[PDB]
């Protein structure tokens, strides 16, 4: 991210890279807004995908991230996903795929 004297962490670290494209992905927009899609259903899915970004970079940054977050928070990205994908009018869905997928893609292993 920079600053004045930048010259800090000569090491390449997954911490800084990762830590960057998520807070900067996530501080773009509101939980509540940038499309609710579907008030209710996916109001709670675009809170999700805010949510688990702002908690999960936050929890990063603390270090609590264990092995056990990342499948819990995968299969839950992916069962958002199936449930974006039950949302029988897709428009706004593009919206939530995309985020959720680039999301997963910014924290190592690349989705599809």
């Amino acid at each position: 991210m920079g600053h004045h004297h930048h010259h800090h962490s000569h090491m390449p670290k997954a911490t800084a890279q990762m830590e960057e494209k998520l807070r900067d992905f996530t501080r773009a927009y509101e939980p509540d807004s940038v499309l609710p899609l579907a008030d209710g259903v996916l109001s709670f899915i675009h809170h999700q995908i805010i949510e688990l970004a702002r908690d999960c970079l936050t929890k990063s940054r603390d270090g609590l991230i264990t092995t056990v977050y990342f499948y819990e928070l995968q299969e839950n990205l992916e069962k958002l996903l199936q449930d974006a994908y039950e949302r029988s009018e897709s428009l706004e869905v593009a919206f939530v795929t995309q985020l959720v997928k680039k999301l997963l893609i910014i924290i190592s292993r690349p989705a599809r």
